[PDB]
């Protein structure tokens, strides 16, 4: 039963440590700020007094903090104590930061997986939870059972240390932008006296539509073909402008809709008014 | 015999509506401003009218589906005399203000009026996955419910206010178009590092599932004014968005949408919500600087 260490006792670090304990792994925890995660110690975790003590207690060291400025500020002073252990950083950040961390790990003889948690804390430790990994495949295979205690959908995506961050940020781009639009549409409805509870059942239709659009948009963008006969971009721009101006008249922030509209109109300017929404990729890639 | 219907507008959606009326056996008359559209509807049995006046005279119910209300009212106003008596159904997507103006005009001309919206793509018209909203004259909706239900399983009359369907429509399209922008953007980000969209797509089901539950939870949070952030705080999410925005900008992508996403979230943090959940961003949307 491989001993593991969790660096970071924010919401997600605590979830990761809890899943390791539930799976029966000896678990050691550490956080910059004191007093967090009381229940983890009640569940059997050892609380380390220093970062070096923490890493020396784990054959695998899992880091989950807010950014790589934070993670590397913790890890750089203790590089010598990471020798012979597998370092796994699941902090969400840019591929450039993951690649820099990977170069530093290689310099110090530290087996390295750079990863990402793609689901909320309550899903950690369940079969459906998705986590990405990239880097040392031998280390991933050796500790696959340990890692799968965090989520059944653990997905290794390649040896390049930035690849997990590519998949992570691309998906979060979609997710956060979508969550912004969800809040915004409910805010628009509320301005006109419609509670969100009345809109929510109908949005199931747009969730189903998004599932179809995931596949079609992927094929269109990979191909560079944007067939618009059944729904053209010029029509969509007019539709978006109606939303934009309605929300503006109601005193809502419309920075997001203005961006949606501007990127779409840019693609129209580039010749894509008869193409589908997928042609907006041309406006995103070729801004004015 | 079956109720005769007229479709005004032979763009993509008008053609789909006319095709569904034909499939159900309704006599169907069609008209479009520009020539040469919808000839396959004529082959399937539709009658092409030469003018909008002739088109409406052939229908007990008149269904309009054009690009905006500037367009629809420019067609309908000159033919008010021929519309009197008939039921007018406008499913063009536009602002509630335009729908209320059109409903007032119809009422002042003794035209029974439904204002509606098509919420799904053309392939779903005539199927159980169709969703259309209607608001306005309940008596006309009830009389012609069977005709309207030939378009789609979910045919939802929402209330008397002529602008109410438009509120439901634009609120949902706000979500849909914003989400579609993010889907294109995320795939574009992946491609900048050589990752095809086909490689990202299989994993997006995880986030569609998240969004499916967020639809319900976010609705409750906003209706209640409760934004519990213990398990995912807004300050953490702002940093996450920053990383996406910088990664994308450094790869040469337009980041206007992410900048807006971040700015509304940051405004909510500035209003005291850094420990609350993403739902607290409604306060930034409502109280811009
Ligand atoms: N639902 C979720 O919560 C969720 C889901 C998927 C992914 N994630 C990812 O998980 C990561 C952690 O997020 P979280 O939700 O756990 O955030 P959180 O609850 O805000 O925790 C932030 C963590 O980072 C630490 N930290 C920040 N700056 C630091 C510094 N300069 N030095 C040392 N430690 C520092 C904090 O330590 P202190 O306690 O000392 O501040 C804490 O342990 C993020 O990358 C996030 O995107 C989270
Ligand atoms: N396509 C979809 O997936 C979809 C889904 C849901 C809702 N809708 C809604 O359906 C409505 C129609 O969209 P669509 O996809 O059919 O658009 P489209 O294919 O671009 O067709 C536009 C229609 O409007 C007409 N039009 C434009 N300006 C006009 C004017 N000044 N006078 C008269 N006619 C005018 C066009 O006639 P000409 O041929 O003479 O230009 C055509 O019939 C929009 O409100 C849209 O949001 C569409």
């Amino acid at each position: 039963l491989t001993p593991v260490t969790v660096i970071g006792l924010g919401a997600m670090g605590q979830a990761l440590a809890g899943a390791f304990l539930k799976a029966g792994h000896p678990t050691t925890i550490w956080n910059r700020s004191p007093g967090k995660g009381e229940d983890l110690v009640a569940r059997g975790a050892t609380r380390a007094a220093t970062p070096a003590e923490a890493v020396r207690a784990g054959e695998v060291v899992v880091v989950c903090v807010v950014d790589y400025e934070a993670s590397q500020s913790i890890l750089e002073p203790i590089a010598a104590d990471l020798a012979g252990r597998v370092l796994v950083n699941v902090t969400s950040d840019a591929p450039e930061r993951a690649r820099e961390a990977g170069e530093w790990a290689a310099e110090h003889d530290i087996a390295y997986l750079d990863g990402a948690v793609m689901i909320p804390t309550v899903m950690i430790g369940t079969p459906d939870a998705l986590l990405f990994y990239s880097g040392d495949k031998a280390a991933y295979d050796k500790h696959e059972g340990l890692l799968k205690s965090l989520g059944g959908q653990s997905a290794y995506v390649g040896a390049d240390h930035g690849l997990a961050a590519v998949y992570d940020l691309s998906m979060l781009d979609f997710l956060f932008t979508s969550m912004s639009g969800l809040v915004h549409g409910y805010a628009l409805a509320a301005k006109d006296g419609v509670p969100a509870a009345s809109i929510a059942p109908f949005l199931k239709s747009h969730i189903s539509l998004l599932s179809l659009a995931v596949e079609e948009t992927a094929k269109n963008l990979d191909e560079g073909a944007y067939p618009g006969a059944e729904a053209n971009l010029a029509m969509a721009v007019e539709g978006i402008e109606h939303i934009l101006h309605a929300a503006e008249r109601r005193g809502l922030d419309v920075s997001v809709l203005r961006g949606v509209r501007d990127v779409a109109q840019r693609a129209v300017d580039l010749g894509h008014g008869a193409d589908s929404w997928s042609a907006t990729v041309e406006g995103a890639r070729n801004p004015a």
